[PDB]
């Protein structure tokens, strides 16, 4: 990583099809609205598609279609950037993804793709309300940047930024409510409302991040 642009894709929460079973005893099959995560670990760029449930109108085995539109998308995001934006390798989170990205990706010889055993679960990030509420609650496909580094670079490396975020989300991920207790150290602490993360020192950071790391560890 760092040295060319690369990208990690996750389609883990495109498809969305909450478990329930309704008063005459069969599950639901109603889907909500998902989201493709298409991230930059040098920079902190986040690219979030939001895939909203008029898309599913109609078809089946929409699991599988769900990794071929993820793809589409993935292509039309390319095509929509001049060339020297354009990433040279990109990460897939599930395998699933592989030959569905080689296929939309034909036109484009000079990107690598492969897959990785990488735990970046940015299902995670459905449970911060910034990212939670915009999705659920959009009415057509969209398309939103953020910089899930926030400020972080003005004072650490991309390597120890991309570290700290995968701390954050793979907590988030394993416990969630304990992770929201670590990473509110103090009653006064705060995110900027333009923030995806609290604000804190240094020294803070390194005491949630060693925590952060110990919630992981336990489970």
């Amino acid at each position: 990583l760092f040295s060319q642009i690369i990208w990690f894709v996750d389609d883990t929460n495109v498809y969305r099809v909450p478990i329930h079973k309704t008063f005459e005893g069969n599950l639901t099959t109603k889907p909500i609205n998902g989201a493709i995560f298409i991230f930059n670990p040098r920079t902190g760029q986040l690219f979030l598609k939001i895939i909203h449930t008029s898309v599913w109108a109609g078809q089946k085995r929409l699991g599988q279609l769900a990794k071929w539109k993820t793809a589409e998308e993935v292509a039309a995001l390319i095509r929509s950037l001049p060339v020297e934006e354009q990433p040279k390798q990109i990460i897939v989170t599930r395998k699933g993804m592989l030959d569905p990205l080689e296929v939309h990706l034909l036109d484009f010889p000079n990107i690598v793709i492969k897959g990785s055993e990488l735990q970046l679960p940015f299902q995670a990030c459905l449970k911060v309300e910034k990212f939670g509420d915009l999705i659920l609650k959009a009415t057509e496909p969209q398309m939103v940047l953020f910089n899930l580094y926030d400020d972080w670079l003005k004072t650490i490396s991309s390597y120890t930024a991309f570290s700290r975020l995968i701390l954050i989300l793979r907590a988030l991920h394993v416990n969630n409510d304990r992770a929201k207790v670590i990473l509110k150290p103090d009653k006064t602490t705060i995110t900027e409302p333009h923030h995806i993360w609290p604000t804190l020192t240094d020294e803070e950071w390194i005491k949630v991040e060693v925590q952060l790391k110990d919630l992981i560890l336990a489970d």
